[PDB]
């Protein structure tokens, strides 16, 4: 081809009396959620299953098919992938289900259990996540600590391709400035929305300016006000955040960068991230010299 290469990912779409719905998981701007379960039938096979509903209308049968469409042509263990679409009077998605929910309630939740390595390991992951949609060459345009889903514990994926696109109401406080006032959206500005993400996690779920009207956000930031460091950062950890949030896109580092970085501390999390009676917290399993050293996996 002449321009991008061909998307050859299969939309499958799937029979209503394949799946059923057992109960609602969440409703919002993003839509209504249910917890299900899909069996297909052929197969001796059961998949829990998330399944999204707009909570219809030609505009959001529209909007929530260039969202399929998106999630549908994403394959990475640190994103949401899409499982196929029923076409029923209301369109529905059916995505892989993610029993510990949003990364944001998890943390507000279980903050007394949550130790540096967690933190660190959550960070490294969304880093992942983020890099393969940059070589996918697409834009999120809404990283969140709430767009980010818990699967295990220890296994976090970036989910919400509502906003997402190529190279109403929206997220100015997890926004660069250049997004704010002239609409530019970048791989750089997904940084920035990463270093808030960071920063929600490091604060266990705090508001960022909370208080502050999202109208006046763009002054401060061009004054040259930041998030605070968080308690636990050290200046290691905050220094990364704070990269993130330059004026200057080309000088915020590169999620390879960031999955570096974080990949290194996360080897001795104590060092990077001081959290009272660290490491002997305890969350659920499935089964329930060396400074600048750096795994091949890791170095892309
Ligand atoms: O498993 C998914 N959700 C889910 N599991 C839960 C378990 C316990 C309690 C609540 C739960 N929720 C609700 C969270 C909804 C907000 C974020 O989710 C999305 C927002 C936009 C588009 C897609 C998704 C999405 C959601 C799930 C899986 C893949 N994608």
């Amino acid at each position: 081809s002449m321009g991008e290469a061909p998307n050859q990912a299969l939309l499958r779409i799937l029979k209503e009396t394949e799946f059923k719905k057992i109960k609602v998981l969440g409703s919002g701007a993003f839509g209504t959620v249910y917890k299900g379960l899909w069996i297909p039938e052929g197969e001796k096979v059961k998949i829990p299953v998330a399944i999204k509903e707009l909570r219809t209308s030609p505009k959001a049968n529209k909007e929530i098919l260039d969202e399929a469409y998106v999630m549908a042509s994403v394959d990475n263990p640190h994103v949401c992938r899409l499982l196929g679409i029923c076409l029923t009077s209301t369109v529905q998605l059916i995505m892989q289900l993610m029993p510990f929910g949003c990364l944001l309630d998890y943390v507000r939740e279980h903050k007394d259990n949550i130790g540096s390595q967690y933190l660190l390991n959550w960070c490294v992951q969304i880093a992942k996540g983020m890099n393969y949609l940059e070589d996918r060459r697409l834009v999120h345009r809404d990283l969140a600590a709430r767009n980010v889903l818990v699967k295990t514990p220890q296994h976090v994926k970036i989910t919400d391709f509502g906003r997402a696109k190529l190279l109403g109401k929206v997220p100015i406080k997890w926004m660069a400035l250049e997004s704010i006032l002239h609409r530019i959206y970048t791989h750089q500005s997904d940084v920035w929305s990463y270093g808030v993400t960071v920063w929600e996690l490091m604060t266990f779920g705090s508001k960022p300016y909370d208080g502050i009207p999202a109208s006046e956000i763009s002054s401060i930031l061009e004054k040259g006000e930041r998030l605070p460091q968080p308690p636990i950062c050290t200046i290691d950890v905050y220094m990364i955040m704070v990269k993130c949030w330059m004026i200057d896109a080309d000088s915020r580092p590169k999620f390879r960068e960031l999955i570096i970085e974080f990949s290194k501390m996360a080897r001795d999390p104590q060092r990077y991230l001081v959290i009272q009676g660290d490491e002997r917290m305890h969350l659920p399993s499935p089964t329930d010299d060396m400074d600048d050293v750096v795994d091949a996996d890791e170095y892309l």
